[PDB]
C-alpha cells in the first residue's frame, strides 16, 4: 500500500459509559485530490461487523486543506468483551461537487492488524479509561474502498 498522509486517532474505552471513545483529531500531509492542489478532507468511521448498519460516523468538511484539524470524538456502545470482535474502519475523503467524492486514504485497527494498527488497538482494549492517541500513515488499499493506485 503506498502512503496517503497521517491521522491522528484517539481511543478510549469507558467503563462507566460500556464505550469505545474514538477521537479524529487531525490529519497531516494527506493526498491532494483537487485540482488547486488540495482537498477538502473529512473522515469517516465505521466499527465492524457493523450488527444492523448503524455505526457510521462522518466529521465536517474542512475546505482546501491537506492539514485537517477535526478534533470530534464519537462513541460506540459496546461491552469490553465484544471489543476484540471489531475492527474500527477509518477513512479519509475529499468532498467534491459535481462528482462522487474522492477517497484519500484510511487506516483500520483491530486485533487481526499488525504494527502500530494492532498495537494501538490492543493498547486500548487492555488499558480501560486510559486514553491512547497515536498517528497513523494511511494507506490508499481498504477492502470495499476503491482500487489501489
Ligand atoms: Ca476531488
Ligand atoms: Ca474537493
Amino acid at each position: 500500500g503506498e502512503e496517503r498522509g497521517r491521522i491522528l486517532i484517539s481511543l478510549k474505552y469507558s467503563s462507566q459509559k460500556q464505550g469505545l471513545l474514538v477521537g479524529i483529531v487531525r490529519c497531516a500531509h494527506l493526498a491532494a485530490m483537487d485540482a488547486n492542489g488540495y482537498s477538502d478532507p473529512y473522515v469517516k468511521t465505521y466499527l465492524k461487523p457493523d450488527v444492523d448498519k448503524k455505526s457510521k460516523h462522518k466529521t465536517a468538511v474542512k475546505k482546501k486543506t491537506l492539514n485537517p484539524e477535526f478534533n470530534e470524538e464519537f462513541c460506540y456502545e459496546i461491552k469490553h468483551g465484544d471489543l476484540a470482535k471489531k475492527t474500527l474502519e477509518v477513512t479519509v475523503w475529499d468532498y467534491d461537487i459535481g462528482k462522487s467524492n474522492d477517497f484519500i486514504g484510511g487506516v483500520v485497527l483491530g486485533i487481526n492488524a499488525k504494527g502500530e494498527r494492532l498495537k494501538h488497538w490492543f493498547d486500548c482494549l487492555k488499558n480501560k479509561d486510559k486514553r491512547i492517541e497515536r498517528w497513523h500513515t494511511l494507506t490508499n488499499e481498504i477492502p470495499g474502498a476503491v482500487l489501489s493506485d
